[PDB]
């Protein structure tokens, strides 16, 4: 008759991390990779013997900075001369070259100098997400929905499809990240009448606010705003500067010139930052941090909140701007949706909830998984081929 169809997958192809889900048995399963991680770093590393993707690439970045590529999404579908590209290049340890006004990343790989287009690096990340899904399903996967930022233009959307095609995926559709987060909560299944939804997306390096209107399951992007210089890495930087000062006070030593010590400090700071989202204090314990000195200290959630206070408050400026652009008042927003790991920060949640006069925030779907969750829901809908009954 008709052989059973393979499940289609939903992929959130993120700037820093990617996530894959599948809708089966009336529910979404966010698929962990083989290191048990529900999100996979959007990193690709090159050596004389291997190409590493995901956790394996990110875990060896310290000693291979020139040949470990990350942030390809910031280059995808852009011209080499684009001012965004020119500024971003100063922060990256890997080489970005100009090939006919199109950026390419250039690395040492298997004994040669090789250059890749951003879509080729993204296809490597998509190949890892496809393999993660196939390890769980136990069969080859063909169909996928891939998400993009709402502000992506035609060139950026086509380059994302091209990345999916290089990876051997059939791209069912390119959908906006804020739309996918709304779909995850079933905000397009509430019936007739207009609903205004605000998506608050705080990432590792950027912050995006989107206002959508949903009428009879139809989405319209009403306004987008944000801050390209606001993310999780900025909170990590504030903790780094704080502990560098603390080591200076306590041991009369400036550690800031030993890259290993600074890196070990930053790694510890990011974990302490995560602990502070669930606990009112967190310990920091580093052995032989600098000059054989053990650094055993702590930080309260109140001190961390004070350290990043201006940064957390600045998330409300793009919210007010988006509301002005959508020509809406805060009471007119029906639903608030949180996206990004940085939204687990209690103070960030409290500031936004206080701004919307005590309103509940939708945060029941892990914010670092909501986009892939919605993409997986849509992928299952898009492959249906029901023939009507008489
Ligand atoms: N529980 C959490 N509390 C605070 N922050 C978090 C948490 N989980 C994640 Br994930 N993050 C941060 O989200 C960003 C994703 O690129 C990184 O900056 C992570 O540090
Ligand atoms: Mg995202």
């Amino acid at each position: 008759g008709s052989m059973a169809k393979a499940a289609a997958i939903g992929i959130d192809l993120g700037t820093t991390y990617s996530c894959v889900g599948v809708f089966q048995h009336g529910k979404v399963e966010i698929i962990a990779n083989d290191q048990g991680n529900r999100t996979t770093p959007s990193y690709v590393a090159f050596t004389d013997t291997e190409r590493l993707i995901g956790d394996a690439a990110k875990n060896q970045v310290a000693l291979n900075p020139q040949n470990t590529v990350f942030d390809a999404k910031r280059l995808i579908g852009r011209k080499f001369g684009d001012p965004v590209v020119q500024s971003d290049m100063k922060h990256w340890p890997f080489q970005v070259i100009n090939d006919g006004d199109k950026p390419k990343v250039q690395v040492s790989y298997k004994g040669e100098t090789k250059a890749f287009y951003p879509e080729e690096i993204s296809s490597m990340v998509l190949t890892k997400m496809k393999e993660i899904a196939e390890a769980y399903l136990g069969y080859p996967v063909t169909n996928a929905v891939i998400t993009v930022p709402a502000y992506f233009n035609d060139s950026q959307r086509q380059a994302t499809k091209d990345a999916g095609v290089i990876a051997g995926l059939n791209v069912l559709r390119i959908i906006n990240e804020p739309t996918a987060a709304a779909i995850a909560y079933g905000l397009d299944r509430t019936g007739k009448g207009e609903r205004n939804v605000l998506i608050f997306d705080l990432g590792g390096g950027t912050f995006d606010v989107s206002i959508l209107t949903i009428d009879d399951g139809i989405f319209e992007v009403k306004a987008t705003a944000g801050d390209t210089h606001l993310g999780g890495e900025d909170f990590d930087n504030r903790l780094v500067n704080h502990f560098v000062e603390e080591f200076k006070r306590k041991h009369k030593k400036d550690i800031s010139q030993n890259k290993r010590a600074v890196r070990r400090l930053r790694t510890a700071c990011e974990r302490a930052k995560r602990t502070l989202s669930s606990s009112t204090q967190a310990s920091l314990e580093i052995d032989s941090l600098f000059e054989g000195i053990d650094f055993y200290t702590s930080i309260t959630r109140a001190r961390f909140e004070e350290l990043c206070s201006d940064l957390f408050r600045s998330t409300l400026e793009p919210v007010e701007k988006a509301l002005r652009d959508a020509k809406l008042d805060k009471a007119q927003i029906h639903d608030l949706v949180l996206v990004g790991g940085s939204t687990r920060i209690p103070k960030v949640q409290k500031l936004l909830q206080d701004f919307f006069n005590g309103r509940d925030l939708n945060k029941s779907i892990n914010p670092d998984e909501a986009v892939a969750y919605g993409a997986a829901v849509q992928a299952a809908i898009l492959i249906k081929s029901t023939r009507a009954a008489a």
